[PDB]
């Protein structure tokens, strides 16, 4: 669940970057390689 918001007012710039990220190169809460005998 992501809630991202950007509201601009009065901005004067040569360059501007707004970077919002969550899961970039990730395996959050993943199961990888599990053996259960029972």
């Amino acid at each position: 669940d992501a809630e991202f918001r950007h509201d601009s007012g009065y901005e004067v710039h040569h360059q501007k970057l707004v970077f919002f990220a969550e899961d970039v190169g990730s395996n959050k809460g993943a199961i990888i390689g599990l053996m259960v005998g029972g």
